[PDB]
């Protein structure tokens, strides 16, 4: 019996984190067998490389950089699908989804170059949206030092988003992200339950594909 | 008035290093302000991993290594069009052609999905295919110990180049490559010099689309 694969994408201090975390423990909490995965995975090689650039530390060049982020998905996969057929339930931090999101908001990238290097990667199962308004995501503390943390650039790749959301192959859930850790949570291990249930009936989807 | 960008590609121990090498010699002796490039390049921290992997030290995910030949080659870009904007004419030993050829010789990898990551690269201007037969290949001595390097992978490669030479977007020349170095030069170094006058006058294009 399969694991299912969940993907968690979602605004700027939306909370993808946070509730990742959690949502593994109460699984596991629950009997099941699920662990955490997260995009980008900055521990290999490419993720070194992926890291640096987010961090400033280095300049890529932006069709390069998305072209690793994809690969850093790719290496991951073997993996990926050893456990789900073990029936590993994985819950994961970012997805192809911010891949094409954050780039795609910079000029000149049309969504389908973005997209073609994360076609055939494991379809997620379920794909929860943690929506929130600039205004809560505010207190949340300030923006990040990283790139891309500022709120011109997070707007045009909140658009990238909304257009992704439009591809009905997938099974999208928007989660409202302005409630409290508790009451998020609440919502995303419910959705999560269901989801790992119907996940044993059919096989892992390939992506945009 | 820019520089053409001219590639070599062809079957193994075909010649397009030594032919490239040659035609850079020729240009310069020519006048022509010309410069050698290759791929992948293996200079860079991508080009690092690359040739790991070619050497069999490091095994890479089919689908990551892909990205990475493709990233490999974005990373040069802004080096390209500087140089061909500058009146530089570029050769430049294996392009996207090896790329999406390689690849796509492994078993589900689509000509389609290899293209994609190439999509949009500067678009040669001239593409060489320096062709040989197994006969007169196997007398420029054995195989390499490189990855890729057998008989069956090598016959696989040269099916996806047939495939890709059917793109009558590009400007493909075949050359016989069975001829000696000398005579397989000047076959080159005529095809390039008439390429180069004609570049000055259409912008670079874009490849794949
Ligand atoms: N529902 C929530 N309400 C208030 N603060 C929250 C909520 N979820 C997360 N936070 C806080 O906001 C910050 C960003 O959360 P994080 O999970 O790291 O978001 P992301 O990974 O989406 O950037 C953290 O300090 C976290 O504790
Ligand atoms: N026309 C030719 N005739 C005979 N040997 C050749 C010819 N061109 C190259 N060679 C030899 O074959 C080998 C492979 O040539 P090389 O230029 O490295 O090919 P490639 O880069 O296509 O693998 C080298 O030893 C080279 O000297
Ligand atoms: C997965 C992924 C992410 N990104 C960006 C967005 C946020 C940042 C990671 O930041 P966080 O570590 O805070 O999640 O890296 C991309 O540009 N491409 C990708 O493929
Ligand atoms: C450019 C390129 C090359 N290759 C393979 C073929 C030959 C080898 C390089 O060998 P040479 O160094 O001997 O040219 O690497 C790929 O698989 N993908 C690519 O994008
Ligand atoms: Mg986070
Ligand atoms: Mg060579
Ligand atoms: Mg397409």
């Amino acid at each position: 019996r399969r694991g299912a694969l969940i993907v968690l994408e979602g605004v700027d201090r939306a909370g993808k984190s946070t509730q990742s975390r959690k949502l593994v423990e109460a699984l596991c909490a629950a009997g099941h067998r699920a662990e955490l995965l997260r995009f980008p995975e900055r521990s290999t090689e490419i993720g070194k490389l992926l890291s640096s650039y987010l961090q400033k530390k280095s300049d890529v060049e932006d069709h390069s950089v998305h072209l690793l982020f994809s690969a850093n998905r790719w290496e991951q996969v073997p993996l990926i699908k050893e456990k789900l057929s073990q029936g590993v339930t994985l819950v994961v931090d970012r997805y192809a989804f911010s891949g094409v999101a954050f780039t795609g908001a910079k000029e000149n990238f049309s969504l389908d170059w973005c997209k073609q290097p994360d076609v055939g990667l494991p379809k997620p199962d379920l794909v929860l949206f943690l929506q929130l308004q600039l205004a809560d995501a505010a207190k949340r503390g300030a923006f990040g030092h990283e790139r891309y943390e500022n709120g011109a650039f997070q707007e045009r790749a909140l658009r990238c988003f909304h257009q992704l959301m439009k591809d009905t192959t997938l099974n999208w859930k928007m989660v409202d992200a302005s409630k409290s850790i508790e009451a998020v949570h609440e919502d995303i291990r419910v959705l999560s339950e269901d989801a790992i249930a119907t996940a044993t009936e059919k096989p892992l989807g390939e992506l945009w594909k």
